[PDB]
């Protein structure tokens, strides 16, 4: 069974940088999203993330909660996630924590597109650190979570699809599960 998704739906936003749009997670006054949002299509082949981060300013990021634009007032990189500091705290922020899960453990995924929740399903982390998800274009930044009474444990942010059709991603501190890298290059499970 998947967990009810209401607590997470209220945290989902759309993040756009240039022509690249994906999803972000808005907790308190920070938006978390995959750092490859800052890449053009070309950049994704061999990204120098340090240098791409330099050339972006706060106003190059468009963050929208539904129809409301949120002002980005700071940005930083933590491993493979970007943290955007916004001028508005999310009033729907649940009690939450960030946890890193192990193979064999299950969690719920809230698949989102353009910041809009689309569906909920249960996944299990496989021994090679991949998951058999259902993700299309624009699904990056969708999150995985468990619920402990009233507390949402976020454990997964979505980044990529592998050639065999399984999926890989990070925890919410930006560290990949498994030996994967956020580069459009020869990678296999
Ligand atoms: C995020 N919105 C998408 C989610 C993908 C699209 C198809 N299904 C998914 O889960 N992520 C990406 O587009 C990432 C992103 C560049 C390319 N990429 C990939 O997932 C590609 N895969 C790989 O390069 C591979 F095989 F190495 F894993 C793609 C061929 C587009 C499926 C970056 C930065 C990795």
């Amino acid at each position: 069974m998947a967990f009810p998704s209401g607590k997470v739906e209220g945290c989902m936003v759309q993040v756009t940088c240039g022509t690249t749009t994906l999803n972000g997670l808005w907790l308190d006054d920070v938006v978390y999203c995959p750092r490859h949002v800052i890449c053009t299509s070309e950049d994704m082949l061999n990204p120098n993330y340090e240098d791409l981060l330099i050339r972006k300013s706060n106003h190059n990021f468009l963050v929208q909660a539904g129809n409301v634009q949120l002002r980005v007032i700071g940005h930083s990189m933590q491993n493979c996630v970007l943290k955007l500091k916004v001028d508005t705290a999310n009033p729907k922020t649940p009690k939450y924590k960030f946890v890193r899960i192990q193979p064999g453990q299950t969690f719920s995924v809230l698949a989102c597109y353009n910041g809009s929740p689309s569906g909920v399903y249960q996944c299990a982390m496989r021994p090679n650190f991949t998951i058999k998800g259902s993700f299309l274009n624009g699904s990056c930044g969708s999150v995985g979570f468990n619920i402990d009474y009233d507390c949402v444990s976020f454990c997964y942010m979505h980044h990529m699809e592998l050639p065999t059709g399984v999926h890989a991603g990070t925890d919410l501190e930006g560290n990949f599960y498994g030996p994967f890298v956020d580069r459009q290059t020869a990678q296999a499970a």
